[PDB]
């Protein structure tokens, strides 16, 4: 099974994406995520997404 770096906060409230750093801050003490973000997907939906890698 793949090691994927990014994965979507399931079921998380979108409407937070509107505050600054609070996708980093719920992925990183929620999900022991090194970081996030929201990202628009292809229709310009909005998620926050958590990533687990260092870079
Ligand atoms: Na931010």
């Amino acid at each position: 099974v793949m090691d994927k770096c990014k994965k979507v906060y399931e079921n998380y409230p979108v409407s937070k994406c509107q505050l600054a750093n609070q996708c980093n801050y719920d992925c990183k003490l929620d999900k022991h995520a090194r970081s996030g973000e929201c990202f628009y997907d292809e229709k310009a939906n909005l998620q926050c997404i958590c990533d687990y890698c260092e870079y």
